[PDB]
């Protein structure tokens, strides 16, 4: 056996950040990773004709230090998504150009309903504590509804029961009706709120990484060396002797003083344990799937959209769009033209039986419809990824909690098993889903070993992280008339006592 | 490498099932089991204290006809589950004991409110299809909502609601907002409908196996002998090559033209694949978990419920009863006297914390509440287990279908990627969830891989079965006025 202090199974962003910080620690750290490449469910593509592009995560936004903080250690900058020019709405088949993070509506009982529907998301959200979901006061009625349970009774206007449908299609990669409303509203309040989910200028959307996000985890493991090894799937973890046994699909074994799994939860099921799990863990690992998405990018001889005062951006509302979503995809040079659009949820299987060419097409039609545009029907490359087809990811961006999940077995999602601590971006508390979530978990994982060694005192496990000097974060504000207008059945209410 | 002309990935009722009619055709079979043990969700423990006693799958009946063919080819008899004196309904912490299988209610309102609950679960049942519940057609409908929520809209009185509860709880071993209403509907119309599965006399708990049906896995073993490798755990599956290439955790390679996956869907996790599976199969085993339970029995020196005119089947309303269903569990000579009752879904997991003797002595004061009876405080012996711990079951009885799942991917459970082929009862469509299914679906796979073979034809993949001569079926029946009363909103609208 190779000896070492610390496995870590998995080589992404939140597996890599665990080894350097154990490694820089003077611990021997191995990193056991199944594919031929480290980054995960990040994968920047190099080619001669995108020059890099990122399939995987990429953006990254205010209030995300650690990744920030992480990325600039390592030599890596930012650049801005292109905002500068007029974002489109495009529901029932028209296009309605607009500026600020939020569509706006002019009917004032659309309006009422809109804005009630944004401000309860982040009512609900501040009962839900980051940390511990499952102790919010009305825990068990929130987890037993679907979030379009929540929705049938929250939406007084079809306007914005569609928006919010999007909406939560975008923000999890799953249907309304697949999901729990306690996860969901805990996920939201865990980035931040809605306001700083959904915005690009001041929220997640703001940034990339200057040549891709795959430089996070390829430029750690340039610091480990040999440390990291390629092509090592993890089949069996063995606890019953002093030192633990890790080994792999090709007939390697491992010995180590302690496990970090930095793998989805889901994907702990790819391995044998002796001893088995404890009951809640072996549960909970067949209950937590991973959402649908077709990441899609068209490139275009020129960034033609800006020249009729459109950013890229476009939120499109229709069962027949194949494509919900799009930001502009340019260089910072402003070479390279490209729109970035998701394939989401059902839609990620529905069109994963067309060929590549069928969906590039399909694409361009819908584009110059929105962009009123026949320039979107000239393309000149095409690259995609369908993360539904991966072994050892399961999809993207992150895992769901189906109804009854979260306040059942969530307590044991990051609960050590004997010597195996667990991160991924899953277990994080700010950020999880998220580039962000992955370094919080990865760090915070190997605090608790380091812990478990006798090495650093408990209250130094979980460590706060200073603000980004070069990514400041505006705080999220509302208006007096935001506050305080009523909802639907508010202002029905408010008609009924006048009335009597 | 160890070459064949199968392996069969698990060593159940369904695996044993496909390996014996492979077997009995002149192919050369391989059985690969994880456990050092066969018989995966039924197990059956002997000692001198039980005698016998079935701690998984148990209970057979008519309409079964597979299981008991199977059974009986292997020298196995059925005796019946005792159901000769009264049932109970124990109801705000009162017994009230009843003939006939439906929990009878006195007020009117709420005599229609459950009276059209039941006729509706069969009605809804009637357009999906047993073979293809994605095509029934409000299969959109139906399978994007819970069955809380089929439950809120169609259960005007908390009593139908709270019933309706415990009936899919005690079904599928999950909770109603866990469950998507198409998959639960198309789960009790494929078992013959709400009559036929809750029924005891006429229905899926008829029968138990003398012996115990643990002996259907254990002499299909006897029949395979060397056959079946025991603690042989398949990890990886590699398809790119002439023959298909099967490893174990022990480091052992087994060479075939064919598998059969005869595991749960979920438990196809475990293994790496070799191509990757295509995206709707690597998507669909992460997202059909199964359920939470676990079975107790509990000896006394004699029946004693018997003495009082009850049968010793108890139906235990609402959320502070560890056990909502028991069954008489004594053996047909009237001796090693046992009560088998469910900790359900929730419950298993909120009352795994505490100890055996714990959970023995909450059993022990319910069962004498309900039966009134100082007698249930004076257990002579107990055994239990908790199947939420099995690494490979996953749980019991069998997978369920969250919501949005089975539209979305159930086209894919039965489908073969290459040369493997998939049995295991969630794959059967008759008695799917049961060892009947096991049967039908095992079967159904190996029969798939003779027709590859050009063994046989086409047609013959599905095969009927003539009903058992020893457990026939009767008639489900209703009368006029459970087929023509009015719901509850029926009543109103009327007003
Ligand atoms: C896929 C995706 C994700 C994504 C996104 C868009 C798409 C299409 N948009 C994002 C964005 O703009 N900004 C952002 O911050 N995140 C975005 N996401 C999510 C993001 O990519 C993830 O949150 C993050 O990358 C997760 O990191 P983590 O380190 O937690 O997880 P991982 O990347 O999945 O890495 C796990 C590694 O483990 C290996 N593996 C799996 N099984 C084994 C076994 N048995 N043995 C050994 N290794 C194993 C995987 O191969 C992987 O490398
Ligand atoms: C647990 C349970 C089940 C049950 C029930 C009560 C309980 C507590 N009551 C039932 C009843 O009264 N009547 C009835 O007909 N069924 C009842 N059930 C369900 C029933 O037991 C199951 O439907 C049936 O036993 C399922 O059989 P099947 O053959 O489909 O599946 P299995 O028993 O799970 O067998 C699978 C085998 O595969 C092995 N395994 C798992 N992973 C691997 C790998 N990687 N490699 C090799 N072998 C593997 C398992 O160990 C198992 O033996
Ligand atoms: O929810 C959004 C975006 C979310 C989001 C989340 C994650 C990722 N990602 O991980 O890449 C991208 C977009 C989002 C954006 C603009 C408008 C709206 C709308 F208000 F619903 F219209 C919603
Ligand atoms: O649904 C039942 C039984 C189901 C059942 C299903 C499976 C098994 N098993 O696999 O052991 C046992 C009982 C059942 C029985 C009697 C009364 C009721 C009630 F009407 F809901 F009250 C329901
Ligand atoms: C009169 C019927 C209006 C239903 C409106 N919706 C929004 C559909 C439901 C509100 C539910 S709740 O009434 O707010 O609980
Ligand atoms: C009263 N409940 C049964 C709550 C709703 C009736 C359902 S509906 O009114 O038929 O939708």
């Amino acid at each position: 056996s190779n000896k070492c202090d610390v496995v870590v199974v998995g080589g992404g962003i939140s597996g890599m950040a665990a080894a350097k910080l154990l490694h820089d620690s003077g611990l021997n750290v191995v990193v056991l990773e199944a594919r031929d490449r480290v980054g995960g469910r990040t994968y920047t593509l190099r080619n001669q004709k995108v020059k890099y592009v990122d399939l995987g995560g990429s953006y990254v936004g205010p209030t995300q230090n650690r990744i920030l903080r992480l990325a600039k250690e390592l030599g890596l900058e930012t650049y801005k998504v292109n905002e500068v020019e007029r974002l489109i709405h495009h529901v029932k088949g028209k296009s309605y150009p607009f500026r600020g993070p939020f569509p706006p509506v002019w009917n004032p009982i659309t309006y009422l309903d809109h804005n009630n529907f944004w401000r309860t998301m982040d009512d609900m959200g501040r009962e839900i504590p980051s940390d511990a979901p499952w102790k919010a006061p009305l825990a068990e009625e929130w987890d037993n509804m679907t979030m379009k349970e929540l929705l049938d009774k929250l939406c007084w206007t079809e306007s914005a029961k569609q928006l919010a449908t999007l909406f939560v299609n975008l923000c999890v990669t799953a249907e309304t009706h697949e999901v729990s409303a306690l996860w969901f509203l805990w996920y939201v309040k865990q980035c931040g709120g809605t306001t700083r989910i959904i915005s690009t200028t001041n929220g997640g959307q703001e940034r990339k990484f200057v040549g891709g996000s795959g430089q996070v985890s390829e430029r750690i493991m340039d610091l480990l060396g040999d440390r990291v090894k390629l092509e090592r799937p993890v089949i069996y973890i063995d606890q019953t002797r002093e030192n633990v046994l890790v080994e792999t699909l090709n007939h390697e074994m491992y010995e180590a003083k302690y496990v970090i799994s930095a793998i989805p939860p889901t994907l702990g099921m790819k391995i044998h344990f002796n001893p088995p799990l404890p009951m809640m863990r072996n549960q909970m690992i067949t209950r937590v799937p991973l959402g649908s998405v077709i990441k899609c990018i068209v490139y275009y001889k020129e960034p033609f959209w800006r020249k009729k005062d459109y950013c890229g951006t476009m939120i499109i509302d229709g069962e027949e769009a194949p494509v919900a979503y799009t930001l502009d995809d340019t260089k910072p040079e402003g070479n390279y033209a490209a729109i970035m659009g998701f394939i989401l949820a059902h839609k990620a299987r529905k069109l994963a039986r067309l060929t590549k060419e069928e969906r590039l097409k399909k694409l361009c039609e819908l584009y110059a419809k929105v962009l009123g545009s026949l320039e979107a029907l000239e393309p000149v490359h095409y690259e995609e990824k369908n993360w539904c087809e991966e072994q050892y990811s399961g999809g993207c961006y992150t895992t769901y909690f189906p109804p009854g999940i979260l306040t059942q077995y969530g307590r044991v999602l990051r609960q050590p098993v004997d010597r195996i601590y667990f991160a991924g971006t899953e277990t994080a508390t700010h950020w999880s889903g998220y580039m962000e979530g992955a370094v919080e978990a990865g760090e915070r994982a190997a605090r608790e070993i380091l812990h478990a060694m006798g090495k650093i005192p408990e209250d130094e496990i979980w460590q706060s992280e200073p603000e980004s000097v070069d990514v400041p974060a505006q705080p999220i504000t509302t208006t007096f008339l935001e506050r305080h207008l009523p909802s639907v059945p508010g202002l029905l209410r408010l008609i009924g006592l006048t009335t009597i």
